[PDB]
């Protein structure tokens, strides 16, 4: 199985497979520099011995994070997979980000966006990822109310730790689910939710 | 922040490259032919951030517990690329940085197979800093889930841990800020 996975909703992280060899790279900072990032990748490929053609599924997350974070990585996964209709596994953040915490119970993932508020979503991890409280965008005050009403024993506030790695798996899960999409449909429905 | 390197090898192959607020993390999974682009990537990103090696404030070696020829090796690798420029060294401790490459606080278990019958095993509380409640040795798989009733944990890191790159950044970053590393010299 070929996977490659990237999610830019904070930092840049990214996964690429190849049966059972796993490279992972993750970037933060000035943006000046993530540009060895593709040169980088292309080693990788080139150590793995695999060409983009030969990708079974890549995976590209779809927030919620920074808009301008989310348009180049999403562009960026448009292009590659374009001339060879790669399935893309679209990816939710928030999901990634519970899912990389080893622990299990009661998760919220949050995240500033501006002045007085955050993104936000409460998730019970007992099987299993189970969604209680969809990501959504409420005021700090509303934060203590669903922090006070869920009693999450785990909380991931602000710098949020995606493993490539289960980006990866996670892309594989939706290629085997047939879940995955065509890369002209991750306008349409990434806009409608 | 400063300039730092670091390095664990404990089970898979984790690599951070700090520069100020500048941060790669690098880990590989897999068979060993593959590894051999690590060092090469490395040096893209040293150039990229217009890194020499003696332009380092410290590096960071992971010690274990683990399988003992990759700690064999990384620290080689260490003592081979430091030795030059005596770049002083921070051991990291493999169990304590997954301990804290653990979103979650509480107490943790780690526990890593040790041979036939065996694990390494370690006792944290995560309550802000890290805090040994029994520090890493061998026991008996039987001890094992002894130990794990009677400590209760909240969580349980076993076998296939998570070692996080900027953890080890982080930590070897402290160990330079405390003077409590050490020479290359004297690294096991």
């Amino acid at each position: 199985m070929n996977v490659l996975a990237l999610d830019t909703s904070q930092r840049i992280r990214i996964g690429l497979r190849k049966g059972e060899d796993l490279f992972e790279i993750s970037y933060t900072g000035e943006k000046k520099h993530a540009e060895i990032l593709p040169v980088v990748v292309k080693k990788l490929l080139d150590e793995l011995d695999l060409k983009v053609k030969d990708l079974d599924v890549v995976g590209v997350g779809i927030g919620p994070g920074g808009l301008t974070g989310l348009r180049v990585g999403i562009a960026t996964v448009v292009g590659l997979v374009s001339p060879y209709d790669i399935p893309v596994a679209p990816l939710n953040s928030f999901e990634m980000t519970a899912k990389s915490c080893p622990a299990d119970g009661v998760v919220l993932v949050a995240r500033r966006a501006r002045k007085g508020y955050h993104y936000c979503a409460v998730y019970l991890k007992d099987k299993g990822l189970n969604p209680l409280k969809e990501p959504s965008v409420v005021s700090d005050e509303e934060l203590e109310e669903i922090t006070k009403e869920f009693s999450p024993k785990i909380v991931l506030k602000d710098d949020l730790l995606i493993s490539p790695a289960v980006l990866v798996e996670e892309s594989e899960r939706l290629f085997r689910e047939k879940k995955t999409i065509h890369y002209y449909e991750i306008e349409p429905l990434y806009l409608q939710k």
